[PDB]
């Protein structure tokens, strides 16, 4: 009998992308682009301001892209968490899906609602575990090389060069090394002139900024040793760095002269260390794995405001780079045992511990002076320190009813040091109707505790109007300790035939979200003191929005045309995404996405593939900060468009493939305009808050032994 863990890998709201899929799609350099053609996955911001909008991360089922757990190798990912978390919950952070190499990976596994909800903190949307290439019995390695040429120039190319090296060292002892290096550049400063909202007044002249731009440096080392033929001991150290390259995003799009000094400069760079020990066993009457993770993520990039407008732009007052840090400690155990009494079936013990340390010097900065100061906050020389720490245990089981029918309950139990204990019960069905179709159920009540920033009654923001709900007068945002962790019902019911390689399936998932976590809505207090029509500002805090509802279709449908010859679909539905507070939606996406590939082996040494992704209508925000419906071109939408491509990969010999094809054959393009409301002389954008880039060509060329 399969662990809980492999078996959940079987649902509906499953997904695999292989090593052979990235070859035939390969990415320009982050994985997201490949990762979001699964079954109910978007690339979205988190919420649905539009700010900071070129840069998009992975959402499953409509979820946000906070509630997304990036696994690499099983251990998380957490670096985004050293970026600020901004009044309307997006962060200048492009995610967390670029510190692993494309043509290193071996495969990703995406998990979606209540079978990923056994995985805890921050699965209230699903997991992503990007899994590496591994060595084996003989040395192997590889060099993959990536270029692309975009028709038009003020589009950012990429290169893209990695190498492996894999193989034993003593008989007992395995080394697996890769390193990386990449640079997708950014777009031209001026690429969405001609696009940008209306601008008047002392904003005019001000524009949009394109897809910001990425060096990457990527190098990893793992040791394994066998210990006995039953335990092995493995070691990891990893080295990233990503440095941006500066093309004019604010988060509301004014700029100023230290943002137009800083054009084609690295204004960002994230340093991530990873360190990891593994023990892994398989013993008589079962097998089991403990790890240990640290992972300490240097954020370093120049100063921004954190009033009003000034929020998330360069700050010439306090010109220069500042430094959050991030130390992230992760520790988990779990044993199997396979119990033949009964019934078959196998049960999981497990623990984990971890704890975020935030280190951040800049963000609880702001004064007090303008909107009058606030009891119980100092208004200078706050800490940047916060943390907090997780405690879990957990118990899956995996139980054979009778052969095609297995059941898989279990509880994890979480304990957060400053918000207490949740309890996340879970229960994963499939039944098999016919040696081809197959009946699958789950619900599950998944987990997500407040994000640093959000808890932190030091963090603080502050407009004079036109940020605040529910008038003009100046108020203040401030963190909550107080705060309920979120939870979310994950159900889902689907069902699937499948036989000699023609798979059909289709998933109904609905997402019942209690107290998603928001700026608030009322004053909770009034502030004393001030400059002016400033003075006695109002108080707000982050506060949980009770309940809130995403329910969608995730369907599949692959049909064998010949023998060489396969034609494949992903489709996501979107049927609703709300905040039951206000009637507003959670997050932007698409109605639909239709994801389809034709894939021809043509020849032997010859495959072509011909795919076409549909994006449905997508509609902006109804209501504006203030909780006011939206007028004039914030309401504007984006009609339905499709982006179709065209590639290849030649086998030469065994050592070495040549690959090139064309994404976005018609040149269908986008421009961000900006953000989905307006503000003072700056126009509303509604959806059009992204740029998608024109027809690319690209090449590739992969040498193995
Ligand atoms: C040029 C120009 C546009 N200028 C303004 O709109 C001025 C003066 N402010 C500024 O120009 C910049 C830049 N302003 C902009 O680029 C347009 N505003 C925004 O994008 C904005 C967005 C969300 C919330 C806001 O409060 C915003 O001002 N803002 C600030 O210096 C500022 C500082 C502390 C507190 C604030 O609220 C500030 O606005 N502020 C106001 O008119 C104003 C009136 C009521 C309420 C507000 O929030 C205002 O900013
Ligand atoms: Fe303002």
């Amino acid at each position: 009998v399969a662990t809980a863990q492999e078996e959940t890998k079987q649902a509906p709201g499953v997904s695999i992308i292989t090593a052979e899929d990235i070859a035939k799609r390969p990415p320009s350099n982050d994985l997201s682009q490949i990762i979001r053609t699964m079954p109910g996955v978007n690339l979205t911001g988190n919420s649905s301001s539009g700010q900071r909008g070129n840069n998009r991360q992975i959402d499953i089922r409509g979820m946000g892209p906070e509630n997304t757990l990036i696994l690499v190798d099983g251990k998380p990912v957490s670096s985004r968490n050293s970026v600020r978390y901004g009044w309307r919950g997006e962060r200048d952070s492009r995610g967390d899906t670029n510190w692993v190499p494309a043509d290193q990976v071996e495969r990703i596994e995406v998990i979606r609602g209540p079978a990923a909800a056994r995985y805890g903190n921050g699965a209230a949307g699903g997991v992503v575990n990007i899994i590496t290439k591994q060595a084996g019995a003989e040395t192997h390695g590889n060099l993959s090389v990536y270029s692309n040429f975009p028709q038009h120039k003020a589009e950012g190319a990429s290169e893209r060069m990695s190498f492996g090296l894999n193989g034993p060292l003593t008989e007992n002892l395995s080394y697996r090394v890769y390193g990386n290096i990449a640079k997708t550049d950014s777009d031209d400063w001026d690429i969405n002139a001609g696009h940008e909202s209306n601008r008047t007044g002392k904003q005019a002249g001000t524009l949009p900024a394109g897809r910001e731009g990425v060096r990457n440096k990527d190098i990893d080392g793992l040791l394994s040793w066998r210990l006995t033929p039953e335990q092995t001991l493995e070691f990891e150290a990893g080295f990233s760095r990503q440095g941006n390259i500066y093309t004019g995003d604010t988060q509301n799009t004014n700029s100023n002269n230290y943002v137009k000094q800083m054009l084609g400069h690295e204004t960002n760079r994230m340093y991530r260390e990873t360190y990891s020990v593994t023990h892994r066993g398989e013993w008589d009457f079962g097998s089991s794995l403990a790890y240990l993770q640290y992972e300490k993520t240097r954020n370093s990039r120049i100063n921004e405001g954190l009033a009003g407008g000034t929020e998330g732009i360069f700050d010439p007052n306090n010109a220069g780079f500042y430094t959050a840090t991030l130390r992230d400690l992760t520790a988990h155990g779990e044993v199997n045992l396979p119990l033949h009494l009964g019934y078959e079936q196998t049960l999981t013990l497990g623990s984990e511990w971890t704890e975020q340390k935030l280190d951040d010097p800049s963000s609880n900065t702001q004064n007090t002076e303008e909107g009058g100061s606030i009891p119980g906050l100092a208004g200078k020389n706050r800490s940047s320190s916060s943390s907090a720490r997780i405690f879990s245990l957990f118990a899956e089981d995996n139980i054979e009813l009778m052969p095609g029918t297995m059941l898989t309950p279990g509880l994890r139990w979480d304990h957060h040091d400053i918000v207490g204990d949740n309890w996340s019960p879970s229960l994963n069905l499939s039944h098999a109707l016919t040696e081809r179709v197959t009946l699958k159920a789950g619900i599950a009540r998944a987990y997500k505790a407040p994000n640093l920033y959000q808890l932190n009654p030091d963090y603080l923001l502050y407009s004079r109007g036109q940020g605040c709900y529910g008038q003009s007068t100046s108020c203040y945002l401030r963190g909550n300790d107080g705060l309920k962790a979120e939870t979310s019902v994950n159900k889902e019911l689907g069902i699937e035939y499948s036989h000699d390689g023609l798979v059909a399936g289709l998933t109904y998932f609905r997402n019942d979200y209690k107290n998603k976590i928001e700026s608030g809505l009322s004053p909770v207090d009034h502030a004393s003191g001030g400059k002016g029509d400033y003075a006695n500002a109002a108080i707000y805090q982050w506060e949980n929005v009770p309940k809130a509802v995403v329910e969608g279709l995730e369907g599949t449908l692959t049909l064998p045309l010949a023998d060489g010859l396969k034609w494949s679909n992903n489709l996501t539905y979107m049927l609703q995404s709300k905040n039951k507070e206000t009637g507003d939606v959670l997050s932007v996406t698409p109605r639909y996405t239709l994801n389809s590939m034709l894939d021809w082996q043509a020849t032997d040494d010859l495959s072509l593939q011909a795919t076409v992704t549909w994006y449905g209508k997508q509609k902006p925000k109804k209501y504006d900060y203030h909780g006011d419906r939206v007028t004039g071109s914030a309401n504007d939408q984006l009609s339905p468009y499709a982006i179709a491509g065209l590639g290849g990969t030649y086998r030469l010999s065994k050592n070495l493939s040549l690959g090139a094809g064309v994404d976005n054959l018609f040149d269908k393009r986008l421009f961000r305009a900006g953000n989905a409301q307006g503000v003072v002389g700056i126009d509303g954008a509604g959806a059009a808050t992204y740029n998608e880039p024109g027809r690319t060509f690209y090449t590739s060329l992969t040498a193995s032994f």
